[PDB]
């Protein structure tokens, strides 16, 4: 319980360092989350799984991919932004045009499932900027407290020496790039990949292979991108 329990038991060794700051905010988000409880609203995804992006190492972040907020749907949100469980089926419609992208970019077969996790596993930080959203309410956490907590979380990966990536879907996530200058940084910015805004610039933004591109150029290793 991000409420009852510190950093240091939540979240992975260095995240629970880099989140100092914002320690009290984290103890504070649960707090709000009880109290929607008592309220008689929920939330997603589940408790247990809000912080789980950053229970990956800080130190092993490549790429940083930011979203708005979790699924909305129940059963959708794991934790990971964009991520759904193994078997979960249809795909959510903006983890559809996600993999469109993929396909056209990378020139990979589409992915057996929506499970994102290879990705955290190699390096690459599925973030929202916002980690909790009432079902079937898009946004509707928008401005309670998570914000402070996601734009700590940049600055600490900004500050690190490691090269970072930075890849930033849709207006909520792009109110991080002023946090993002550093040199060791660079970001893309693109519109959302939720059919909302997908025609707008996501479809052909070509994401991963740029991604590659710029962390080549730092010197660093690409990302494996295939989803089996
Ligand atoms: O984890 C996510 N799931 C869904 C969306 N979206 O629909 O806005 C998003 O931005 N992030
Ligand atoms: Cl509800
Ligand atoms: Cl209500």
């Amino acid at each position: 319980s991000m409420t009852a329990r510190p950093l240091s038991e939540l979240v992975e060794r260095g995240w629970a360092a880099a989140l100092e700051p914002v320690a009290d905010q984290v103890a504070h988000m649960g707090q709000f989350l009880r109290a929607e409880i008592a309220a008689g609203r929920r939330y997603l995804p589940a408790g247990s799984n809000v912080l789980r992006a950053f229970t990956f190492p800080f130190d092993n972040v490549r790429v940083l991919i930011v979203g708005q907020d979790p699924y909305p749907t129940p059963g959708h949100a794991v934790g990971l932004s964009f991520s759904v469980a193994p078997d979960v089926r249809p795909w959510p419609r903006s983890l559809a045009n996600i993999f469109d992208e993929y396909t056209a970019d990378l020139g990979y077969p589409l992915p057996s499932n929506g499970d994102l996790t290879p990705w955290a596993q190699r390096g690459v930080l599925l973030l929202n900027r916002v980690l909790t959203v009432r079902p079937s309410n898009p946004a509707s956490h928008r401005g309670k407290g998570w914000e402070a907590v996601t734009e700590c979380a940049i600055r600490a990966l900004a500050a690190r020496a490691a090269p970072l990536v930075a890849i930033l879907w849709g207006r909520d996530a792009s109110t991080l790039k002023p946090m993002l200058a550093a040199g060791n940084c660079v970001a893309i910015e693109s519109p959302h990949p939720s059919p909302l805004s997908a025609s707008r610039g996501f479809f052909g933004s070509r994401p991963f292979s740029r991604a590659n591109e710029l962390l080549v150029g730092m010197g660093a290793e690409p990302i494996d991108w295939r989803l089996p």
